[PDB]
């Protein structure tokens, strides 16, 4: 049996082969169990015993080895992360097929992660998996935050229950999507966040998604155990592999406070060093507004006209076509955003709708959609390039692909080019419908290595990028830090769809946030949608002052102010805090934190002496009794609270808020009250 | 009820809708049946009586036209074609879908073509075909000529049987293939040839497959009718349809003369004219030697090494790994070939094996298998360019694909860069395996794209293209000319896999050759393939003089002549038809032809006086009865015949041959024998 322990001895996995080989862990911490007896191993499609990587294991060889360095983020919630664990490398030997592999396991203070290794030999070459065997076996019917199991989409509400609750609620929980595949009545994805009737909190995620399919968890409701569940492709299979070769990790980060859960760093340590040497020189934070919400809530359209059946690109002349009188991406328009992102201090501005093919996008399953190059006849690229240009604003590209993928990869050199040709430098991609090649999933292998193969491709023309629809993200910014968002959740566009639940924002760090940030685009403030749309009843589950906490409580170096200007007009002293907000950090504290319920954090804005608070709040609000014991010392600050007013309430007063404006030193209190589904914002300016 | 004739009264086509509504037609030659009344349609797929486009129609209307102008291919037969033909267009109207489409019918003195037009309309935009039910009702128990219908190759041996004989002889019929997906036990592909008991040749095929699915024929053998049966993509589906749309053409080529079959320019003349404005200035024939034989036989290898389970591109370093001894494309080899090429007025050399990557090449469904750019360490690709270029030789790029898709199309455009920066200026592709992305099969819808996509870039690049493994050709090589190969049937390789049959090229000029020219590969000289490797037992099914006789009864702009250049100095007499016989024709005349059994060929070099001749058999060997009457009254030619020894015999004595040299005009008459598996060739050159 062996044994590996966290370097402050409060977590011990152990490990040994059953009596029929089956590699077997466990993991405690603080003596109380975390992960029961639980298997790991893989089934191999057949060509019989060589599909068996299962069982049938001895131990070899062990290699044991601790590391501890420090390392900086190109952008992050924090300068500086410690990467320290102790690791356990076994190597299980196969006698029946006479080949081995190897799990590596590495222990930290905050939880573990394991993977296989698959080292290149006479008898373990070429390879596909039918599934793959990792076990959790969790040791209580734990209260868990989750969304279905789903191959094509996250654009989920969670829900909040016990593990023997799901499979009744499942059913309720899959709501519409254009493109989805839910797979088990017990099926969930990662992260998976739980609460224990011990005290814990656990999170059950994956690092470094890198050349696999993406993995989600089927729960044994009998059993308590949760089990990997892979993507398949077109034919079923599970990945195509070749010695040498590994799996991504596997992570479970546990405490038993759930602060500490935020706090955790192991999903980007485990991803290897940044691989683009001159990313600091041109990888930067980007706060911006967009041509967007007007389509999102109907007010506008992406299409420049309403009169065609269909387009073919190429042949359809769209200058010979009527305009429909709701194109929002034209030349003027986009002028009046730039003229507000400039004056107000924003980075850049988003068009959606700016190239053919819009009428086409949805639901189609089209090939030749969009040529990600031509413009509509209203949209003037070189006259919007030299405008933003001059006031200095970026314009950010839009590559909605409609899934289609081949057409996108076909395009994407023409596409990247026509970017640098034309000033622009981050690109919003998107995969809405099922995808093109037909029968692949958004999550399988091979949609993981076009995602991969667009971000490493755009770093080669020093572009970053932002992917919608996407698989979540497991740390790879580590390693590509020109991936600067996903939104590969359910974000503020669904307010326009019916709605969020009031706590969506009170998971979303425990979940979607671990392994990379989201493009939420926070910042509406007009939140009823008839007011764009008269036939849009869909009204946004939050008060003002908690959509200024989500510049600071959903961390992202990519933030979105996603109102459209009129409606920043109608309030612009509450507009300030999202003027003033940081996007990169040095320092951050997590104050409070308990999925479902509240979030409160303070970050301490990149090189400066400058803190943002924010915090946000569920069904029934929430009291806080703040400290300020993090300021420096001695030092005088100006602090302007932004605050649900008394009776705030997301559905019957959304806009009532709060400024004051005073002193804070660290020897402050604040008692502040978040309304149900409000919050509050903070800034905290050093004399 | 309407009537179709066509010009010289010959062919009636009736068409009619029956008392349910579906379209039908049947068509008469000389007041004989040749298609009994045979319904059209198609099946969409579900997004009820939606999925319905093949009954309830009524005829809406109707306008007839007569077209009748010449034009000149690139390369070819002959200098003109003559495109001749009376039309019917009918408009279809579905009452209960509300919703029309057009079946147009051209009906020329050799057949009939037809095809499905769906125009853009309110109700029938974007669809996906579910089966098309296209029906080809025969008036008897016929002949065929047929190989086994199959999603993946053609690289089959033709069984010649009646149809009532299929379904017993398909088992056998169907031989091992790395990829291979029969569809039916009376499956057949196209074109597809059968010899009636009334005296008539008949063949079914295809003209213009672009954007749909390849269509096969299932039989139905209690009726004797052929149904259309399309290549279904990775979900079972056949074909993306967007309105305006059409499918291809079918085409039902009939004489009672066999010579008429091979004489038919239906298959070209249904193409949309050439869309490559200044193919006459780049576009040329090629006659070529390469290192090629070596790797086929087995005597020399593709891999540069014999040390590595595996490789990885960019990772594994060949300049650390020890050359096999049998890597038979290193540049000294190579400048070997081009001397060889140059002495005998070669335009250019085929390189196999020449890059990175062929340790894997073949059957791991390996995603990034090659990168088309980085040669190997004994391969100098500067070097070489420069000797070839002073030697007046082009070389022949190599670009096998292993069948790996998305990984060529990733590469293709740096690829086609590199063949133009170092001098290359046509390619050989293939898609040896199943097709990546998994789940699609060689002739899908998605692979046509593909390979038409290479074939349009590749002109961008003024690049000419042979594709191997590709769907068999349809006369798209009308719409573009630097389509100039494609192998895409059995070919010369598989006479040192265990042979082909005696008859092979007395079938294919009536199958494979309808649409397309075929790289066959002609022009082994040592039939025993011993003597290149004595593992193999191989023996060609040929003598030598029906290898000479390939270079006219098999038809190709592109012509290797595929020995080694040791064994062709052993024959050098005989190898001087290579040497002299020209690639592109002003005038062909069919001088014998019966399918199975012989076929006899004199075709008119282009811009000279010269003719050549050649003759293949098969089991029973032919005797010919030659009259040169084609030849021109007054003038005198020198004439080289290359014929069987009255011993010969393709098993027994294949290099057995005589050459006599002579004088010939216009009066003169040769009688010849060709051996079994024999054949002759003549040069007649003007004095
Ligand atoms: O690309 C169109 C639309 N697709 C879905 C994306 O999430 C949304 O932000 C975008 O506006
Ligand atoms: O590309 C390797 C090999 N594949 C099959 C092709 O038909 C053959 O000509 C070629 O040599
Ligand atoms: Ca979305
Ligand atoms: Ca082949």
């Amino acid at each position: 049996q062996q044994k590996l322990t966290s370097p402050d001895n409060n977590l011990v996995m152990t490990f040994q082969v059953d009596s029929k080989g089956a590699p077997t862990y466990e993991l405690t911490y603080k003596n109380k169990v975390v992960i029961k007896p639980s298997t790991l191993g893989l089934e191999l499609k057949k060509e019989d015993s060589k599909t068996n990587l299962y069982d049938g294991f001895e131990v070899k060889d062990t290699q044991t080895a601790t590391f501890d360095e420090t390392w900086q983020p190109v952008w992050g919630e924090e300068k500086e992360i410690r990467n320290h664990y102790n690791e356990l490398a076994v190597t299980l030997y196969q006698p029946m097929n006479d080949r081995s592999i190897v799990i590596r396991f590495r222990l930290f203070n905050d939880g573990l992660g394991f993977r296989y290794e698959f080292p290149q030999q006479k008898s373990l070459n070429y390879f596909v998996i039918k599934e793959e065997h990792s076990q959790f076996g969790m040791n209580g019917d734990h209260i868990a935050f989750w969304i279905p199991g789903d191959y094509d989409t996250q654009e989920y509400d969670y829900t909040i229950s016990r593990l023997s609750e799901i499979r009744g609620l499942m059913k309720e929980a899959i709501t519409p999507n254009s493109s989805q595949t839910p797979f088990s009545q017990t099926g969930v994805q990662t992260a998976l966040m739980m609460k224990t009737d011990d005290g814990l909190y656990i999170n059950l995620h994956e690092a470094a998604l890198v050349d696999y399919s993406c993995m989600h968890l089927n729960l044994d409701d009998k059993n308590m155990v949760f089990e990997s569940w892979l993507t398949p492709d077109a034919k079923g299979d599970k990945g195509y592999m070749q010695t040498p070769c590994n799996t991504p990790w596997r992570t479970i980060i546990v405490s038993d406070d759930a602060r500490n859960i935020l706090a955790s760093r192991i999903t980007l340590n485990l991803n290897e060093p940044c691989k683009i040497a001159d990313a600091a020189s041109w990888v930067k934070p980007v706060k911006y507004i967009g041509v967007w919400w007007d389509m999102i809530t109907g007010k506008g359209s992406w299409a420049y006209t309403d009169e065609l059946t269909s387009v073919k690109l190429g042949e359809t002349d769209y200058s010979k076509t009527k305009p429909n009188g709701k194109h929002s991406a034209n030349t003027a328009n986009v002028k009046r955003y730039i003229d507000f992102a400039a004056a107000h201090g924003f980075d850049a501005v988003l068009v959606e709708g700016w190239n053919e093919g819009w009428e086409d996008w949805f639901g189609n399953s089209k090939d030749y959609v969009f040529d990600f190059v031509t413009p509509y006849p209203d949209f003037d690229v070189k006259e919007i390039h030299r405008y933003a240009a001059r006031k200095g604003i970026k314009m950010m590209m839009h590559h909605e692909t409609s899934a289609s993928v081949r057409n996108y990869e076909r395009h994407m050199d023409k596409a990247y080019q026509f970017m640098a040709d034309n000033g622009y430098n981050s690109v919003k991609s998107g995969y809405v419908g099922n995808i093109i090649p037909r029968g692949e999933h958004h999550y399988g292998q091979w949609m993981n290595n076009h995602y991969l193969y667009a971000v490493k491709k755009a770093a080669d023309y020093k572009i970053m990028v932002n992917a919608h629809e996407a698989t979540r993200p497991t740390g790879i910014c580590r390693t590509y830090p020109n991936l600067i968002g996903n939104e590969s959740a359910r974000g503020t566009e669904y307010e326009s769809f019916g709605g969020n639940k009031v706590y969506h924002t009170t998971i979303l760090p425990f979940t979607r946030l671990v392994g990379g940030p989201m493009d939420y685009t926070p910042g509406i403030f007009e939140t009823h949608c008839n007011k764009m749309n008269p036939a849009n009843n869909s009204q946004v589950r939050s008060t003002i002052a908690r959509q200024l906490a989500l510049y600071v409580t959903m961390y992202s170096p990519l933030q979105m102010a996603a109102d459209i200007p009129e409606n920043y007009e109608r309030f612009m002293d509450a507009f300030q805090f999202i003027k003033d907000v940081a996007l990169d950090w040095d320092e951050t504290n997590y104050l409070e934190a308990e999925p479902g319920e509240y979030i409160t954090i303070a970050r301490k804005a990149k090189d400066t002496d400058d803190w943002y608070v924010g915090c946000t709040a569920g069904e029934n609000g929430h009291t806080s009794k703040l400290v300020f014991d993090f300021l420096t010392p001695g030092k005088q600050y100006i602090a302007t609270v932004y605050a649900d007013a008394k009776d705030a309430d997301w559905k019957e007063n959304p806009q009532a808020y709060t400024i004051k404006k005073g002193i804070l030193t660290n020897k402050s209190k604040l008692n502040l009250h978040a309304a149900n589904g409000g919050g509050y914002a903070i800034s905290i300016k050093e004399v």
